[PDB]
């Protein structure tokens, strides 16, 4: 079923990595609305595509600053990967182009805001509601790992909600103390497994309203993490308590998703009996929460054309 699927998404991704798509639009096809924030190389702008009326985040990159800071390589690679991946729950790079001065990466724009906005509003999610999100995350993770990519750092601020109530995982890094994984703290290095720890922490916070380990000082926090003693709230279902026990396994060798049975230990567990993994993927599942409804100086002559031919 899914075991058949991901091999084609992988087959598809590798086709795109081997032959990258370049220069898929131009600056004047969009209206520039406001600035969302700034990177080191240019600002990021909320733009609306003139033709489709769709909204996008346009990251701008001054070719020359990218050079000065010796970031040619990372950038080209960031893009190469980005144009290559395509997953429902990851924010997609929809257009990439370049002109005399700048490099442009155009991302899907997600209106709905952080899911933590909703968590903090409600207090904490019902277990089914949280299951819903967990599911997508689980898939995403499976998907990244197949491409030998690791999510690593949990920043729940990067988990946003689309028009339909699903997740888009923005700011994907491919180049907070409370969500740190044991091995990291122990400077033991890491691997695909840390993601399941993350997943663990995440589910917890969703279901609980608060993170599992927390303290006054960071040092006290790490101790709790590493200790691997977690108190559960009175209301957690047994299946939940049990799953998290398996997910928040300090013993890297004993942590679900890293077992011989792999990611499948997780999909099959009792707390995920009620989950139609396909239907979730399809996006056919009814979502619990639907949300409420600038000059660019470009040079006359081309700079650093050589360096960014691949872009």
């Amino acid at each position: 079923s899914v075991k058949e699927f991901l091999a084609k998404a992988k087959e598809d991704f590798l086709k795109k990595w081997e032959t990258p798509s370049q220069n898929t639009a131009q600056l004047d096809q969009f209206d520039r609305i406001k600035t969302l924030g700034t990177g080191s190389f240019g600002r990021v702008m909320l733009v609306k595509h003139k033709e489709s009326g769709n909204h996008y985040a346009m990251k701008i990159l001054d070719k020359q600053k990218v050079v000065k800071l010796k970031q040619i390589e990372h950038t080209l690679n960031e893009k190469r990967i980005l144009q290559a991946v395509n997953f429902p729950f990851l924010v997609k790079l929809e257009f990439s182009f370049k002109d005399n001065s700048n490099l442009y990466m155009v991302m899907e724009y997600v209106a709905g805001g952080e899911m933590f906005s909703h968590l903090r509003r409600i207090g904490r999610f019902s277990e089914p509601h949280a299951r819903f999100y967990a599911a997508q995350i689980v898939l995403t993770f499976e998907y990244l790992h197949s491409l030998d990519l690791i999510y690593r750092d949990l920043k729940p601020e990067n988990l946003l909600i689309d028009q339909q109530g699903y997740i888009q995982v923005t700011d994907f890094g491919f180049a907070t103390p409370e969500y740190l994984a044991p091995e990291i703290i122990l400077s033991k290095g890491y691997n695909k497994a840390v993601d399941w720890w993350a997943l663990g922490v995440l589910i917890y916070e969703m279901a609980a309203g608060y993170p599992p380990f927390f303290a006054d000082q960071p040092i006290q926090i790490y101790e709790k993490i590493v200790s691997g003693k977690v108190r559960f709230p009175s209301h957690f279902s047994s299946d939940l308590k049990d799953l998290l026990r398996n997910l928040l396994q300090v013993d890297l060798t004993k942590r679900f998703g890293n077992l011989k049975n792999g990611v499948n230990d997780i999909k099959n567990h009792k707390w995920f009996a009620t989950t139609d993994w396909i239907a979730i993927y399809q996006r056919k599942v009814e979502a619990p929460f639907i949300p409420k409804f600038e000059e660019i100086r470009v040079s006359i002559n081309e700079k650093c054309g050589k360096e960014f031919t691949e872009f």
